[PDB]
């Protein structure tokens, strides 16, 4: 998160740092036994971290589990990141408490002008990388399409949003990658790509999981 | 690197891949069993990889090989990173060939003006984070300590030079570092470090390499 600001500690419970040896990408918590993430941050095995603070120091409120299956979109689209949504699930359920806490799907597609909380580990640089040890986060409104499709002329699909400033400054980077994009408390945007980060006329773009409720549904159910 | 070119191949032949399960930094081979890279560098496990050109692809001239040694300098300063050099004992001899071989020590300091070599396979954008599978490659010269003191202001020690343009647009980035500025055919810098990557006025720093001579041998000799 570039421009941000040092979440208070555990309030933003369903946030979830995914784990390979190192932090790579974040998630959201949507039950007590799957993680919604970005097909790009696929791996083969992960173990993912919930109820963290400091990435780097045990607080004692980490829960820390290897996902089980880990499901991209069938229709993930590695060359245009259309359908970047991943499902995770759990080797085994996590203890809900007030630092592990879920995150509900969005009930309608939020308008253009809301106020998203966007939050993560990434890069907190302009320029150059800079990781945090606290999780970041950034306060954001989602933008209007036009807006979106006039800063990325020929690749933003329907199933995009665009969330940020125009000016530049504040942003989600790489690191936050798969995380969640909040909105009146229901997850609106899966971190996805954006050109630079926190750069003039280059707006984050976030998978819009309004379009996929359905599909989040009929996997946990056949899973 | 940020505005570089893609070396041919096989014409760095002294850059090292310094590997924990991905590529973290770059080095230089000095001998056939000793590597200098960056004290930032540091890991307790490494494998360094020489011979590479495309660092996902298997080409058939990779030589892996796990560090045996690694030795910071005994006045590294991680937060000022004065001192910023390591010495790594490899397990085993290499085999020096037309791909895997060394470059020297310097004999004297670079006069600022002279035209040097940097590679790596560092993050290749001025804004957000992209690795490339190639190495990189740029041609820079090493500016006045003046030009470098004025753009870092009380934070450059005589262990230190800059190397670049005042302009921006090229310069080294994270995941270089470790790796090697060679100037007419002598290693005379490590990247180490700058503001950003590319941007105007923030020209990247590097150990001087010619301050260390006297250590290198003797490390190398009494290990
Ligand atoms: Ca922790
Ligand atoms: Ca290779």
């Amino acid at each position: 998160i570039v421009g941000g600001y040092t979440c208070q500690e555990n309030s933003v419970p369903y946030q979830v740092s995914l784990n390979s040896g190192y932090h790579f990408c974040g998630g959201s918590l949507i039950n007590d036994q799957w993680v919604v993430s970005a097909a790009h941050c696929y791996k083969s095995r992960i173990q993912v971290r919930l109820g963290e603070h400091n990435i780097n120091v045990l607080e004692g409120n980490e829960q820390f589990v290897n996902a089980a299956k880990i499901i991209k979109h069938p229709n993930f689209d590695r060359k245009t990141l259309n359908n970047d949504i991943m499902l995770i699930k759990l080797s085994s359920p996590v203890k809900l408490n007030a630092r592990v806490a879920t995150v509900a799907l969005p009930s309608s597609c939020a308008p253009a002008g809301t106020q998203c909380l966007i939050s993560g580990w990434g890069n907190t640089l302009s320029s150059g990388v800079n990781e945090p040890d606290l999780l970041q986060c950034l306060d954001a409104p989602l933008l209007p399409q036009a807006d979106c499709e006039a800063s990325y002329p020929g690749k933003i699909t329907d199933n995009m949003v665009c969330v940020g400033f125009l000016e530049g400054g504040k942003d989600s980077c790489q690191g936050d990658s798969g995380g969640p994009v909040v909105c009146n408390g229901e997850l609106q945007g899966i971190v996805k790509w954006g050109y630079g980060c926190a750069l003039p006329d280059n707006p984050g773009v976030y998978t819009k999981v309004c379009n996929y409720v359905d599909w989040i549904q009929d996997t946990i159910a056949a899973n």
